[PDB]
């Protein structure tokens, strides 16, 4: 989420050292009102990229009234992205990021 | 085409350098049957075919 007033357009990256392959779950927050989505992310409207030197993955989320599914209008976009041994992850976003972990 | 039309939109970000370039090139196709046409429609970002 934010940090005091400023969300900060983040261009991470994570090299595949190892001699496997690693997968990557990521998601991305839909707010259900214009206002949940400055309140948290700042910016207008959200943007997760998250690429690799084979694959990228540009996601825009959704702002919309959806049905209350457990006590809640806003939902989770989860995703995934698989990185081989010397492939490079590089998570690009400026909002609406669920960053993984590891 | 008179069949199938397909709308793509260029995307502008920091991607790792892949033979020392951060910019890619996304290559589609579309086959124009015999009666059909082929229709280019494009303000920017085409990557033209010469036939
Ligand atoms: C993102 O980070 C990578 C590695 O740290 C760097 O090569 C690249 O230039 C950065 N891109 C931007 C837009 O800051």
């Amino acid at each position: 989420t934010k940090s005091g007033s400023t969300y900060p357009v983040l261009n991470v990256t994570m090299p595949n050292n190892d001699n496997f392959d690693k997968l990557y779950i990521w998601g991305v927050h839909h707010p259900s009102t214009n206002q949940e989505q400055t309140s948290l992310y700042v910016q207008a409207s959200g943007r997760v990229t998250v690429s690799t030197r084979r694959s990228q993955q540009t996601i825009i989320p959704n702002i919309e009234s959806r049905p209350w599914v457990r006590g809640l209008s806003s939902r989770i976009s989860i995703y995934w992205t698989i990185v081989k041994p010397g492939d490079v992850l590089v998570i690009n976003s400026n909002g609406n990021l669920i960053a993984p972990r590891g």
